[PDB]
Parts: C-alpha cells; structure tokens; sequence
C-alpha cells in the first residue's frame, strides 16, 4: 500500500491526480490512499446542472469555486475544514463498505464509541441522525476508485446557502442530489480537526494494509512525478467541462419590470451548456417585438453565462431586460 496527501488545496489539481493514478499506477497489490483538501468549492455529479444544484450568484460573489468530478452522485460542498478521501484499488479491489468501515475504525481510535455508522447508500451518519460524509465511485480500465467526504471544520450555515439553488422554472432530467441533515465532527468534540483525523484515518491505513505509517506529501502540479497531469487539469476547468457537460435542460420562467408593471416571459433550452432555443417574450406595448427578436437571435449559440451576455428610452429597458436575464445565469 501507499499513503499520499496532496500538498494543493485546488480542487482541479486535486482531480487531475485522480484522473492521473487511475490512467498510470499499477495498483496490483498495492492500494494507495489519497487524502486531500480543497478551498471553498461546489463539487457537482458528473451528470448534474449546476444551476439546479447551487446559488451560483452567491458563488461568484464569495469566491466558490465550481467543479465537477468524473464520478456521479450528488452535489456537496468542500472547505477547508473538510477532508477528502480516496481509496484507490484494482477492481477487484474494489470495496466501498471496506473504505467506510476502516474510516469509522478511525475516528473510535480518537473519540472511543463515537456513535458514526455507514448507510447502504454509503453516508457515514453522526448521532444516527447527521450526514458526516457522502460517497461516490468510478471505474476505469485498470483502476476503481471510492472517494467520500469527511466534515471536520465546514462552515455548515454556509455549506446549506451554496447548495440551495434559488434558479427557477428549470425543467431537467439531470441526476438529482439527496439534501440531508449535515453536522461537523467538531461540534460533537472539538479535538477531531481535520489534521487530527488525518492522521488517525492514515494510522489506520497503515495498520489495516501493513505498511509503514507514512504519509508521502504531493504536488499535483508536478510533470516530473506525475507527467501530463497539468493538461488533465486544465481539461477539469474548463467551461466545456463544468458546464458544458450539463444535461440538456429548459428554463420556464418570468421576471417583473416597473414602467404599474410589466411580465416578461423566459423560455430557454439550454443544450451542452450553450442556448440551443431562445424566446424572451416582452410585451410589444414596452418593446418593439423586432428588439425582442434581435436579442432572442444573438443568443442562440452563446454560452448560458452572465459574462457571455454582456458582450435612449430604448437603451434603458434593454439595459434592464439584459440585467434580469443575466440574473438566471
Ligand atoms: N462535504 C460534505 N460532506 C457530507 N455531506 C455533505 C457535504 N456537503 C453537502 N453535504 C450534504 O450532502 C448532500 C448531498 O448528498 P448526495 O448523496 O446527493 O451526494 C453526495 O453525498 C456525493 C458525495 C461526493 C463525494 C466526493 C468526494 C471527492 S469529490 S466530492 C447535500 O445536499 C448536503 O445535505
Ligand atoms: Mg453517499
């Protein structure tokens, strides 16, 4: 076996190493455990909607990062006070409830009967009652990989806000998340930080796979260690690779402007991230129907972005209607 921790806290590098040993090591006889931590960042399903899935607004304004993982499952949030796992095997190998168990060995070796039990879905619960950690998996070629969250520290007020999408009129069919009761292992004892387990889950690695108790620090930008994986990273951060991969969806909605008032009507289909059918539906009372159309036209084809949408009582509703549409982006 193997103990690796990544020495990066951005999630797109920390992504790419998993992408890199599932594509290059040889893991017959030789598990590796890969712990790792990301900046405040929403990790998204591989077939999930981002929009669906987060207040994206909020994000922006907070620095969130937006990611998607190569696994499916749900959408959750990552800070620092949180640890990521991966355990990486042969399929084989391949064990979810054997990686869960040895976690919560783990955690009793520093809080004796802590009451955390693993779910048939894969949760590890607090209390019987509070989501601590969630899982997913993918398989390769010549490699499976289990990886779960582990909440030590995570702001979990703010955790709630990121993950509570305020898009709507969304008509999807794009894998739904499982919103659950979260606590932090550090409410229940403020000893289990995330260094503390850390070094309790690799203890118990190390013991479970008799190997030294040793934890080789990484840098996942490294080409010498881990040849093309700056390119692997670059490919996670793309748009095409966030939001492009988004299942094809339409958004029903409508928006109110002051002039009494006056209702526009939002009818989008959002295919590969990009807007695929556009009708803004103003009433000709407040714009000219032509206006209307040449904003419908130029839309077609562009990402579904609020950059990609910015680039004289006319120019002042105009104004107004690209700022509301903006808004749903
Ligand atoms: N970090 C973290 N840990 C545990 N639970 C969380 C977290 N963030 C949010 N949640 C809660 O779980 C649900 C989502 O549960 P759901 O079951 O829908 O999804 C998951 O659990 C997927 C786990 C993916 C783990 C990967 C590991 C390396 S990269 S991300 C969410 O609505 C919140 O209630
Ligand atoms: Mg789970």
């Amino acid at each position: 076996g193997l103990i690796l921790q990544s020495i990066s806290n951005d999630v797109y590098h920390n992504l790419a190493v998993e992408d890199w040993i599932h594509d290059h090591m040889n893991l017959e006889g030789k598990p590796v455990l890969f712990l790792w931590r990301n900046s405040p960042t929403v990790v998204i399903g591989r077939h999930q909607n981002p929009w669906q899935e987060c207040n994206l607004n909020l994000m922006r304004e907070e620095g969130v990062k937006l990611a998607r993982r190569r696994s499916g499952g749900g959408t959750v949030y990552h800070d620092m006070g949180n640890i990521n796992l991966t355990f990486f095997t042969t399929k084989k190998k391949y064990d979810r409830m054997e990686n869960l168990k040895l976690v919560v060995r783990a955690l009793k070796a520093v809080h004796p009967h802590l009451d955390v039990q693993a779910t048939k879905r894969f949760d590890l619960l607090l209390d019987g009652q509070f989501k601590i950690s969630g899982t997913a998996s993918k398989i390769g070629r010549n490699a499976a990989y289990h990886h779960c969250t582990l909440l030590c520290g995570t702001d979990g007020t703010f955790l709630s806000s990121l993950l509570k999408s305020p898009y709507q009129g969304i008509r999807s069919n794009a894998t739904a998340s499982t919103p659950a009761l979260v606590k932090n292992l550090m409410e229940k004892d403020p000893t289990l930080t995330c260094e503390v387990v850390i070094n309790a889950v690799a203890t118990e690695y190390a013991t479970s796979h008799q190997i030294d108790n040793h934890i080789h620090l990484i840098n996942p930008t490294d080409e010498t260690v881990f040849p093309g994986i700056n390119s692997k990273a670059i490919e996670l951060q793309t748009w095409e690779w966030i939001y492009g991969k988004t299942p094809k969806f339409s958004v029903d909605t409508s928006f109110t402007v002051l002039h009494s008032h006056v209702e526009i009507k939002v009818f989008i289909d959002v295919k590969n991230g990009r807007i695929e059918v556009c009708n803004i539906e103003a009433p000709d009372h407040w714009l000219p129907l032509e206006i209307c159309d040449q904003l419908n036209s130029s839309l077609i084809g562009s990402k579904f972005s609020p950059i990609e949408t910015t680039v004289d009582e006319l120019h002042s509703k105009w104004n107004i209607l690209c700022e509301k549409i903006k808004g749903i982006m």
